[PDB]
């Protein structure tokens, strides 16, 4: 409250340790329907049904811009990556594999790098 402070978590290394994280994503081999937006006009249904598209390329841009204000909103944004997959996708399909794997390979990297 007013002039009672817990204290203060050293957060100057968020930012680099985040963008080093999303690179061990975009380099997984399993990151392939994840690294660009999927395409809208070409995805019948994507469109209606995801009402926020999320990729790590959007990602990248949204973190080197600024637009995350801290550590939960950039890990909000991955993890929403995976969660429009699962709504989209059969757990027994490709991507739908893709999916889980990434979303445990973040999980583990996050929990490692922060918690
Ligand atoms: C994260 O990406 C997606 O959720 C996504 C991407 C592409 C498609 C188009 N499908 C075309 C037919 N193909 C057998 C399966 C992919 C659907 C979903």
């Amino acid at each position: 409250s007013m002039s009672v402070k817990k204290p203060k978590r050293d957060d100057s290394k968020d930012l680099a340790l985040c963008s080093m994280i999303l690179t061990e994503m975009e380099t997984h081999e399993d990151a392939w329907p994840f690294l660009l937006p999927v395409n809208l006009k070409l995805v019948p249904g994507y469109k209606k049904v995801i009402k926020k598209p999320m990729d790590f390329s959007t990602i990248r841009e949204k973190l080197s811009s600024g637009q995350y204000p801290n550590l939960e909103t950039f890990a909000l944004d991955v993890r929403l990556v995976f969660d429009n997959c699962e709504t989209f996708n059969e757990d027994d399909s490709d991507i739908g594999r893709a999916g889980h794997n990434m979303r445990k390979y973040f999980e583990k990297k996050w929990t490692d790098t922060f918690k």
